């Protein structure tokens, strides 16, 4: 990563936390292409350097995602490691997470609009299975928007994937358990069991999210009851937008050997019509 010099990064508003992180919104002072000095928007996600198992699977993530560019993965511009804390400097999207969005638009969009997001997402994942890259982070909040949907020109919105943060078989157990039904449930029967099939089951519980205008799946649920959830094999419900139901359970597959491809599921949605 590209090393920012901490005077050149100033922090503007709080974002809040994420999972072992605390996240701002600021800007980076750089020299740009012709050597134009620009003040660049920014997302800068901050990790506790006494926290360094966390910190060292959080960076080593984001490092090699990185090294794979895609139109489809945030860019990453740096880290700055020379404060008392550690921290990625990333683009910052303008419209945020995919989940907020839709709750905040009160689902008004439409089945073609989520079908082209479940497109862009299957996209990204088909790059990072033919990269062996497994994110083990896939869910709607971390799906960012880029751009809106323009009824005039015809583009469609456009999303990136996060960094894949803290690998799970590092966090304590309590948060995969928080995080059923994202988590799959042979991970939570031993996190070493984190395989490319992983991100196929989370991709079909974001899809879900997609389908139920960015509802949590299980929500009323604690997470005694979300293991129980899986200890008798349930699937989730049909989400509101029935349209995805079938491709949401043949990713959901309790068998991780049988889920299917992300080629496979990308030819399913154009037939519609660290660790
Ligand atoms: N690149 C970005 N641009 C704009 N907003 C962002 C970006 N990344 C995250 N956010 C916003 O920052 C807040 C915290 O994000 P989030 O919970 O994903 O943090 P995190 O550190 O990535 O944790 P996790 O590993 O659980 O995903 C949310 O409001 C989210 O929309
Ligand atoms: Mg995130």
């Amino acid at each position: 990563f590209h090393k920012i010099r901490n005077e050149d990064l100033i922090f503007n508003e709080s974002l809040g936390q994420g999972t072992f992180t605390k996240i701002f919104k600021g800007v980076r002072r750089e020299v740009g292409d012709y050597g134009q000095l620009h003040e660049t928007e920014v997302l800068l996600k901050v990790l506790d350097k006494a926290h360094r198992n966390y910190s060292e699977s959080f960076f080593a993530a984001a490092s090699m995602m990185s090294k794979l560019s895609h139109k489809h993965l945030v860019l990453n511009y740096g880290v700055c490691f020379c404060g008392d804390e550690n921290i990625l400097v990333q683009e910052f999207v303008k419209f945020g997470s995919l989940d907020t969005y839709l709750k905040k638009n009160k689902n008004c969009i439409n089945i073609l609009w989520k079908l082209e997001v479940a497109k862009q997402l299957a996209a990204a994942m088909h790059f990072l299975e033919e990269n062996t890259l497994i994110h083990g982070n896939v869910c709607a909040k971390n799906i960012l928007l880029i751009r809106e949907e323009d009824r005039k020109t015809g583009n469609p919105p456009f999303i990136k994937l996060s960094d894949p943060g803290i690998s799970i078989t590092v966090l304590p157990k309590d948060i995969l358990q928080e995080r059923i039904p994202w988590v799959p449930p042979e991970c939570i029967e031993n996190p070493k069991n984190l395989n490319l099939a992983t991100d196929k089951w989370s991709f079909g519980t974001t899809l879900w999210e997609i389908c139920s205008g960015g509802d949590k799946p299980l929500s009323a649920l604690d997470s005694q009851r979300k293991l129980q959830f899986y200890e008798d094999r349930h699937q989730l419900p049909a989400p509101k937008a029935a349209e995805l139901a079938n491709l949401i359970n043949n990713c959901m597959d309790y068998e991780p050997d049988h889920r299917p491809s992300f080629r496979a599921i990308i030819r399913d949605l154009n037939s519609l019509f660290h660790h």
